[PDB]
């Protein structure tokens, strides 16, 4: 026996869950107003599921295929991933100046998803693996942000694009990338005052130092030997030459620096990124990927429930919803539970970055280039029979009352198991369970209290019954 209180109002506690779900129903029908009416049209079908499956086999098969176009969508090819790939080193010529023995990560979506669109943020963490393991990082991430931050206002990023976030929980920088080759890779440089020939000297060989033997193309000074123009042989190369500290002759003869075009640049400038200190979400995105990759189907099947989730509401974190990690993670679990994919143990993945070796996300194509019409068409009927699983599960068979999703064990995990079967009566909710695998006692349901999860319910119904249709 235990207390259950609403999340509507404040004044309503009841000691059966029963009572607190009828409450929701008969006192807040205005914020769950689909709920009761789609479960009825879903509880119709289940007597006769398998016969609804048999009659709409074609129409979910045409989900299947329409669930690959949409994760084709997502995968520009590998040479999109690898311009992620070049912003990261040119990141991290960047942070090596403010700290020499940090490194930078990708994380997210384009090591969970194996592929890059080429306009999904990027999330990029940077991290001194050695003093990580010292128990010594991140360092204060006020200060970290902010200097950051200046060192690409100098090396030409505008305060118009940087959001520096140095007081919130997370310190973070946000790059927030405007709309709009040989001028993306060259860099000018403008002095304070005329060069002598050996202040010329000086700064081409900080230049040339900076990239190396093959990195400088070509130099060029203006009339009033005040500016020097560079280009270098690669994007990269010219961050990283716009990264160098040029010590010239002349006493206060000073240089600033930036890509010789305002709208032509390398990788960095082009793309939306949040820059953070933390490795948190490192070992998050290795986990998808494992599991994620281990059915043809997982990925496209993911990518469609983060668009459904979003669009119907349920993945909406500034408000309490999910976040499309959970996502995933509802995703994954049923795959396991259902037998589509082998069981990942969390702890398989470690925690240490010193074997690290991804930097640079792995591309995989989402559909494998060379498989024929006939195993594309068994494709899309997988696709769809999953998706259709996914919304029959979570709708009927997962004891959302007393159960978590969670991918720490192989078998059911239960509300007691992890001591959220009862709660602490804006509470920590209990409602919607699923268990995040790295950090303990976190339940990514935790706003979700009881109204809310009826909507939720409510948007499960809702896919249920579009798979079976023309939608
Ligand atoms: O609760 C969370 C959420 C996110 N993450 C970590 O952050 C990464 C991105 O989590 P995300 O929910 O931001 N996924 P994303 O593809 O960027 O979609 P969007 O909703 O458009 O932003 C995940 O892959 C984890 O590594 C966590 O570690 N914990
Ligand atoms: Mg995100
Ligand atoms: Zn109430």
């Amino acid at each position: 026996v235990r207390l259950y209180s609403c999340d509507a109002c404040p004044h309503a506690v009841f000691t059966t869950h029963a009572a607190l779900l009828a409450h929701a129903e008969e006192h807040h029908a205005d914020l769950l107003p689909d709920h009761a009416r789609l479960r009825r049209i879903a509880q119709k079908l289940n007597p006769v599921w398998n016969r609804a499956l048999n009659a709409r086999r074609n129409t979910i098969t045409s989900w299947g295929k329409k669930i690959f176009h949409v994760a084709a969508q997502r995968d520009a090819g590998e040479s999109k991933m690898q311009e992620a790939h070049r912003a990261r080193a040119q990141l991290e010529c960047v942070v090596r100046r403010w700290h020499d023995k940090a490194r930078v990560f990708i994380f997210g979506s384009s090591v969970a998803m194996g592929v890059w669109d080429g306009t999904a943020d990027i999330d990029f963490a940077v991290v001194d693996v050695d003093a990580m393991e010292r128990g010594s990082w991140p360092p204060l991430e006020k200060n970290a942000v902010r200097s950051i931050t200046e060192l690409l206002r100098r090396v030409g990023f505008s305060f118009v694009n940087l959001e520096p976030i140095s007081h919130a929980r997370v310190p973070i920088i946000k790059h927030h990338a405007s709309s709009p080759d040989v001028v993306a890779r060259s860099i000018r440089f403008i002095l304070n005052g005329p060069a002598t020939r050996e202040d010329r000297l000086l700064l081409e060989g900080s230049v040339r130092d900076a990239v190396g033997p093959t990195g400088v193309q070509q130099v060029w000074w203006n009339r009033t030997s005040d500016m020097m123009s560079a280009t270098l042989e690669s994007t990269t190369a010219a961050v990283r030459a716009a990264m160098c500290s040029p010590a010239l002759a002349s006493a206060s003869l000073r240089t600033k620096v930036q890509p010789a075009h305002d709208e032509c640049r390398p990788e960095l400038y082009n793309i939306d990124f949040d820059l953070s200190f933390r490795a948190f979400g490192i070992r998050n995105s290795t986990l998808l990927r494992k599991y994620l990759l281990s059915h043809p189907c997982a990925r496209p099947g993911a990518i469609v429930l983060k668009d459904w989730s979003k669009t119907s509401g349920v993945n909406n974190s500034v408000n309490g919803y999910f976040t499309s990690y959970a996502i995933n993670i509802m995703w994954i679990y049923y795959l396991v539970q259902k037998g589509y994919v082998p069981y990942v143990d969390p702890l398989e993945i470690p925690e240490s970055l010193v074997n690290y070796t991804d930097f640079d996300p792995r591309y995989t194509p989402m559909i494998d280039p060379e498989i024929t019409n006939t195993e594309r068409e068994e494709l899309y009927k997988a696709a769809g029979d999953m998706l259709v699983g996914f919304f029959y599960f979570y709708s009927f068979e997962f004891d959302w009352g007393h159960n978590v999703i969670s991918l720490n064990r192989p078998g059911i995990t239960t509300k007691r198991m992890l001591g959220w079967h009862v709660e602490d009566v804006h509470p920590t909710r209990y409602e919607l369970c699923i268990e995040d695998p790295y950090e303990e006692n976190l339940n990514l349901g935790r706003h979700i209290g009881v109204t809310k999860s009826l909507r939720v319910r409510t948007e499960l119904y809702r896919g249920l019954l579009s798979l079976l249709k023309e939608g």
